[PDB]
């Protein structure tokens, strides 16, 4: 059996794959409340995530296992469920994602 390193898959295959998709450009960095005009994101969203910070804290060491990695995707995904209404494209984008995430996730060494 091969002995491959989680945290390691998580960059390489699960944020690549993740990154490279047709949907992923509006998580690739914070939520720019401002320039989107959203002034009430960061008085709901409490715990902001984005795959760019996710990535940051990949290279930097930062995450203790796995799970704690899969925690900031998912905060990603639930955050754009409360923020945003039902049925606006950027939650249809990122349950897309997510669909692919659960995929990829299910793969995981
Ligand atoms: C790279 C971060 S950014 O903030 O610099 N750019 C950016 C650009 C477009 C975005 O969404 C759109 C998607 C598809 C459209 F057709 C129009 C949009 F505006 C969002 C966006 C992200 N997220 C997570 C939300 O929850 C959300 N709610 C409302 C907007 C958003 C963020």
């Amino acid at each position: 059996k091969r002995q491959t390193n989680q945290l390691q898959y998580l960059l390489r295959v699960v944020l690549k794959t993740l990154w490279k998709h047709q949907f992923a450009w509006p998580f690739q960095q914070p939520v720019d409340a401002v320039k989107l005009n959203l002034p009430d994101y960061y008085k709901i969203i409490k715990t902001p995530m984005d795959m760019g910070t996710i990535k940051k804290r990949l290279e930097n060491n930062y995450y203790w296992n796995a799970q704690e990695c899969i925690q900031d995707f998912n905060t990603m995904f639930t955050n754009c469920y409360i923020y945003n209404k039902p049925g606006d494209d950027i939650v249809l984008m990122a349950e897309a994602l997510e669909k692919l995430f659960l995929q990829k996730i299910n793969e995981l060494p």
